[PDB]
C-alpha cells in the first residue's frame, strides 16, 4: 500500500523515486525502485572518507596537500580559499562531507592512487564491503553530467543503504575512525530541506546529499527514534523527462521521508 503513495508522489512532482531502508529485527525492509540504478552525484564522498581512514593510520590526517588553482574545477566553497596554505587530508575530509566541496573530493580520490585518478581503487574499496553493483568512473564534475541510460557513475538505493549501514552501525571501520565519519556527517550543512525536513524534530539525523543535472536529488542518512532505535534510509530522484536542464524538486525527498516515518512508528 505504501507503494501507492511513492507512485502518487512520483506523479505529483514529475520524477522517478528510489527508496531503501534495510530491515531490523522489528521492521521489514521498505522497497521502491530499490535495485534500480541512480547516479551517485555527490553521495560517493561519504564512503570515500572511510576509504582514506581505512587504508591510512590516524596520523595521515595531519599530512598537508598543496594544489594549483587549475585543480579547482567543481563547486568548491572550502578549497578556493586555501589555495596558498594547502589543506591537510583531515580538513579535505571535513570539506568533502560537510560542504560537498568538489575539489576536496577529487584530491581524496588522488590520495587512493592508481588508474583514472583513484576511481578504480575507490570501486575497489566498495567491493571489500559486498557492493558488486555501484561503480564510480569519472571525477568532479563529469559524474554529475552522465546521460540517463548510462551504467557509469551509478549505484542503487539497495546498494548504498547497505554500504552506509556497515560504515556507521556496522564494523567496517574501528571505533576511533568510525567517530570522525559520523561527527562530520552530523554537522553536514547541505541537508536542511531533504530527509531532515520530512522526519519529526525529536528524531536525530546524519546525512550526505547529492545533486546533478536531469533533475538529480539524493539523500543517504542514518536516523534515530526518540527511544534511540537506529535505521538506514536511502532516497534518490531524477527528472529526465524535463530535459538536461530540468530543475530538481527537494520537496519530493522530504515528502517520501515523512511517508517512511509514518511506518517506523
Ligand atoms: C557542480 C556539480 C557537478 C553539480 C552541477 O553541476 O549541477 N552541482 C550540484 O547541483 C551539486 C554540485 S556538484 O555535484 O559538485
Amino acid at each position: 500500500d505504501l507503494a501507492d503513495r511513492f507512485a502518487e508522489l512520483e506523479r505529483r512532482y514529475d520524477a522517478r523515486l528510489g527508496v531503501y531502508v534495510p530491515a531490523t529485527g522489528t521492521t521489514a525492509a521498505i522497497e521502491y525502485r530499490a535495485d534500480e540504478r541512480f547516479a551517485f552525484c555527490s553521495t560517493f564522498k561519504a564512503p570515500l572518507v572511510a576509504a582514506v581512514l581505512h587504508q591510512n593510520p590516524l596520523t595521515h590526517l595531519d599530512k598537508l596537500i598543496t594544489y594549483t588553482s587549475d585543480d579547482i574545477r567543481s563547486i568548491s566553497p572550502v578549497a578556493q580559499q586555501h589555495v596558498q596554505t594547502g589543506m591537510t587530508i583531515g580538513q579535505l575530509c571535513d570539506a568533502a562531507i560537510r560542504y560537498s566541496d568538489g575539489t576536496a573530493a577529487n584530491l581524496l580520490l588522488a590520495d587512493l592512487g592508481g588508474p583514472g585518478g583513484g576511481t578504480a581503487a575507490f570501486t575497489g574499496y566498495l567491493r571489500s564491503l559486498g557492493d558488486t553493483v555501484s561503480r564510480l568512473d569519472a571525477e568532479e564534475p563529469e559524474l554529475n553530467r552522465d546521460p540517463p541510460g548510462d551504467e557509469r557513475d551509478t549505484t542503487t538505493p539497495h546498494a548504498i543503504a547497505l554500504v552506509l549501514q556497515q560504515l556507521v552501525l556496522g564494523n567496517a571501520l574501528p571505533p576511533d575512525k568510525r567517530a570522525l565519519l559520523t561527527d562530520w556527517m552530523a554537522r553536514n550543512t547541505t541537508g536542511a530541506k531533504r530527509i531532515r525536513a520530512g522526519f519529526p524534530a525529536d528524531w536525530k539525523v546524519i546525512d550526505k546529499t547529492g545533486t546533478g543535472d536531469y533533475g538529480r536529488a539524493n539523500d543517504i542518512a542514518v536516523v534515530w527514534s526518540p527511544t534511540g532505535v537506529p535505521y538506514v534510509v536511502a532516497v534518490m530522484s531524477d527528472r529526465a523527462g524535463g530535459g538536461y536542464d530540468a530543475e530538481p524538486r527537494e520537496a519530493l525527498l522530504a515528502e517520501a521521508a515523512t511517508c517512511v516515518a509514518g511506518v517506523l512508528a
